[PDB]
């Protein structure tokens, strides 16, 4: 699981194996080693920060510097550390006599699939699920859920072209009553970007339908970008939990390890394969062990492994720079004011958002951008037509510089 981070925590735990009692200066290195592993895995900072500190702390209190098997103490420690960062105990939305959940996320995060696989899971534990295809614009989207429901053996209510939230409220809560369905899984609409109109319609649908839980589905392969999307949706709809998919395709895990601290919401289910049974209830203890090598199962990749710019890129390089701390020394040459921290966390999020509301094609070539677009983008994101146009120019220029310095 998370091969990079996994391999590295192990090299570190391992080097202490068979050495006998170690010295403090040895433990001080093992801690650095771990800190590196997390920082290179994109694990958030106060998370990495706290991870290490919780280790050094729990370790000493376990008589590390005086134990005969120091290695097995770091292992027991790094384990509980991971457990914590991942939520501690396995949680699962609490059930009732009547349940109505919302399934929100971007298009291509496995939302529609999850709906079905989630319906299938609970059916297997008694509940009488009802799936609702709530995208009033895309008939093709609804049809996909329809067939997924036929396969898992669950009923499906398809809304209608242009149906109003109140009409749906009725139709839905009427069919679940008559047919005795205690778990309603509503697959909202999903697109490749965050756009105001829909995020507004979704907000309203919630207001009207009154969901008991709102599960946000995030593709783990998208790294940090997943944590920005979490922010977009809680900020505008209200998420009650997470579902991390394509979790077997993430090599870092920085997103999953930081999701709890950064978003505050828990992880309920996580996909660990593309098999239907692949969507299993998330357990921190399991993921913890696996990361450290216990009870893990090799993944398709883990097996194959044992045998010009882009706006997306630009944003990321800034993200990676901020993370490498301040460059006091490089700034020691230029008499420019110390602490070029005009780049405060909050100033990057404005950009992280600008990109999120941009069309996928517009990110490939911001040039195509016209005025009517920036207007749009600026609205969806929560910024000014200026910040947007500015941000873009900053890119265009860096693109040309980046390009020139090649020839």
């Amino acid at each position: 699981m998370f091969q990079q981070l996994s391999a590295r925590l192990q090299e570190a735990i391992g080097r202490l194996r068979g050495r006998g009692r170690i010295t403090e200066e040895d433990l001080k290195a093992t801690l650095r080693e771990i800190r590196r592993a997390l920082m290179d895995a994109d694990v958030n900072l106060e998370v990495t920060r706290d991870f290490v500190e919780r280790v050094r702390e729990e370790a000493l209190g376990k008589q590390v510097l005086e134990s005969l098997t120091p290695a097995e103490v770091i292992l027991a420690t790094v384990y509980e550390a991971l457990k914590e960062a991942l939520g501690g105990e396995a949680r699962l939305p609490v059930l009732k006599d009547r349940n109505l959940w919302f399934l929100v996320g971007l298009q291509g995060s496995g939302k529609t699939t999850t709906a079905a696989k989630l319906a299938l899971y609970y059916k297997g534990k008694g509940r009488r699920p009802l799936l609702v295809a709530a995208d009033t614009q895309r008939p093709a989207a609804r049809e996909q859920l329809r067939l997924l429901g036929e396969k898992v053996g669950v009923p499906v209510l398809e809304v209608m072209d242009g149906e109003s939230p109140e009409s749906i409220r009725r139709r839905v809560e009427e069919k679940a009553r008559l047919e005795a369905r205690d778990l309603i899984l509503v697959d909202t609409a999903g697109r490749l970007q965050i756009d105001e109109p829909l995020m507004g319609e979704l907000a309203r649908l919630k207001e009207v339908l009154g969901p008991d839980e709102v599960l946000l589905v995030l593709d783990a392969m998208t790294g940090q970008e997943a944590l920005s999307v979490a922010r977009a949706f809680d900020e505008k709809v209200g998420v009650t939990g997470l579902v991390l998919t394509k979790l077997d395709g993430d090599a870092r895990g920085g997103a999953a390890l930081s999701a709890r601290h950064v978003t505050g919401k828990p992880i309920y289910f996580a996909g660990v394969s593309e098999k239907p049974e692949g969507l299993e209830p998330f357990y921190p203890e399991r993921l913890a062990g696996r990361i450290l090598g216990m009870g893990d199962v090799a993944s398709l990749a883990e097996k194959v492994r044992a045998a010009e710019l882009s706006l997306e890129d630009f944003l990321k390089q800034m993200q990676n720079l901020k993370r490498l701390g301040p460059f006091s020394e490089i700034l020691g040459l230029l008499p420019g004011v110390p602490q070029g921290l005009k780049v405060d966390e909050k100033a990057i999020k404005r950009l992280e958002a600008i990109v999120l509301s941009m069309t996928p094609e517009e990110r490939k070539d911001p040039r195509i951008l016209n005025g009517s677009r920036r207007k749009r983008i600026a609205k969806g994101s929560g910024t000014s037509v200026q910040e947007v146009n500015r941000f873009i120019k900053a890119f265009e220029e860096m693109k040309a510089l980046m390009k020139s310095l090649e020839k």
